[PDB]
């Protein structure tokens, strides 16, 4: 929710920016927010590449404070997904928190977040785009079999409707995107949702018409940013701004961590099922995709 | 408990036996008895070697009827010293229950069980070796210090307990017994299964006279009595000198998992255990010819 | 192991550091004696150099109370690695009896310790280094063959029944902290330890010239307080305040380095265990600490 504690630091290729999306509606925030969507995006890099990587909510990670150390072992025994919360609880410190851990277990380094609740988006979506965005909605299989639609639901109307994508390139409103984000109802489960969430995050940033009238000024824009929670400096949207709409229409070097199927179910202190993953392997692909490029 | 099913099955080179040790007093409810052991003996292979492998207790295993099953994802959600007392309160299938697991789990092929608790141990050690069992006692570290000498909980008159000092020494049933149990160091479970593997090595090779099987030793008859096994009487008088003799050859010995091979999670109780790669373990038993699948 | 007696003594010239690489690895399974390197540095003497002594482990040496005594003469019948297992079984004596030795058999008064075990020194460096510790690899011949690279085994992750290895090739390159160790602690070539003291000394050496901003170091630096964690040391925290930028300066001026003994500088001969070690002329050798500002003694 709005005001967030973060103390970023530099990564030695580019400028990481957590980004997250939460549940919550237009103030309301904090203690009755969850993340739905949690992701790292590397911008400015030296091969002049974009990178995007999604962390899977499930994930098993240490929390300093909160995760128990048997023997001198750290165990990675909470979900990332908790992290917020418990930043939240905390007071205002959901993004640090994430940002903590992210650095605990994984050896990022992060300078900067954006964050955003479900109705921002869908209102921030029909403000800036009023032919809606365009998607090319694709889904996984259910037990192998193909999926040419999916129902979703339709959370912004409260007292339980729902609604159906068709499979294919098609205009989306605020609510549908939301909603096709949020899908995770077949054979990928949250692995195929962390792809549909890069793919809206990339459409976003390539469908951008006018880039430059954004800065100069626009209600719109404003409008947004209203929506929106971040500690990104403007004079560094005014310059790194334009380069990343642009190298969002060559398209972003995607991740999610884990990978599909590359990880171990295990219990989390709570009693919830979460993925066990090899945290050292997605260090060494981190840093070769240029997040934290260390070691060697 | 005294009375186990067993549907037993071969192994391509040699024969398995699944041996544990359980914590019951000669003559108990074995519903309330635990397992402090868990090897598998191969006997009688081609190379004529033994070998001797001891699965940790706290291994996570996929227990058939009792463990989870997620998106068709069987989960090694169970500690594997729990499938016997599953087996036991089932109805006296507590090594059947081991066994399924050892197969679901490691591919083992296991022929014969052989269970003793505590008490029957100490008292047949003391009958076959007056003089007791030489051992080289060894303890691991102690928080990266050297231990000269340990101090075991003397259990069988629980509670005093008793110091062992490192090196060579005779050690009495309860002695051995102790020394056999202790894992107050650094290793932990790992180290005692290294010497618990140190005591079934010692004592096959400082059996003298295997003749007492034949002649008929009332010795043997009492340890018998104080023992569970489905091995044929048979099977001991055409396969025990070899068993003795390929002692002296030497037993190749593995711990499942091996010291850190590992990362914990919990079980389904909330306890903590082991999650290992069994694939890993399951060539290794081939290459140790206990599976010789390849 | 984190807790150390110790009553260091005074030196004439500088002061005289006891550092100590041990071997952690639980394994027991994967450790002979645990004291991989044992030197000495003497900081702040008044020739303006950092003198580096490596101690080989084989080194023979009379062990008050545990070494034999023949017609009155005292026997130098224990390697040195010896002594530190004997302290910590005597109990948090292992650093305070390698003292008494180097005090008794070279005339070596010694004020503090450093103790890193292998898999905190490996850590340690990654956490300081995050790209790596640039080191221009060498090794002697084998056989007399020229090494272009060296086949090292890859110790930190040895179980019982496992050996995994690494190669390192020849010249200038970035290693991590596994590689770096591993590095450090090869011997298998025709200089055997004698040779990996050098590379001991040269990874120590780097390791000084490559601490960048020293001045944030030790003016609070949470990457620098992991390391404290993984290290026993009694060095006095003002010392490093008031000495620490001399050290990594003097480090830029180059380390006179002395292997005790040198290298073909001894006799093969059995300790009481019957293994083999090094009979050294320790009279010699007291002369050569003396000359270098060690002990500066009659």
């Amino acid at each position: 929710g709005q005001v967030e504690v973060f103390n970023g630091q530099d990564t030695r290729d580019g400028v990481n920016i957590l980004i997250m999306g939460t549940d919550g509606r237009i103030g309301q925030n904090s203690v009755e927010t969850r993340t739905d969507s949690i992701m790292v995006l590397n911008v400015g890099g030296s091969d002049k590449k974009m990178k995007l990587v999604s962390f899977m909510r499930d994930n098993l990670v240490y929390i300093d404070g909160y995760s128990q150390v048997i023997n001198g072992r750290k165990q990675t025994d909470n979900k990332l997904n908790v992290a917020y919360e418990l930043g939240e609880q905390e007071g205002q410190k959901g993004a640090e928190m994430v940002r903590q851990v992210l650095k605990d277990n994984f050896d990022l380094d992060i300078k900067y977040y954006a964050l955003v609740d479900f109705q921002a988006f869908a209102t921030a979506i029909d403000t800036l785009f009023p032919d809606g965005v365009t998607i090319d909605a694709q889904f996984s299989t259910l037990n192998g079999r193909p999926l040419t639609e999916a129902t979703v639901g339709d959370d912004l109307y409260a007292e339980s409707p729902t609604q159906t994508i068709k499979v294919g390139k098609q205009q989306m409103n605020g609510s549908t995107l939301l909603n096709y984000a949020r899908f995770r109802d077949d054979d990928e489960a949250d692995y195929g949702r962390t792809k549909r969430q890069q793919q809206v995050l990339t459409a976003i940033l390539e469908q951008i018409k006018d880039p430059t009238k954004l800065f100069t000024g626009s209600e719109a824009l404003g409008k947004v940013f209203a929506m929106t929670s971040t500690n990104v400096p403007y004079t560094f949207l005014l310059t790194n701004g334009l380069s990343v709409l642009d190298g969002a229409k060559n398209g972003i070097e995607k991740l999610t961590i884990p990978e599909l199927g590359d990880w171990v179910d295990a219990y989390d202190v709570y009693g919830g099922l979460g993925l066990l993953v090899d945290q050292n392997k997605y260090q060494t692909k981190l840093a070769q995709m240029g997040l934290r490029a260390a070691a060697l």
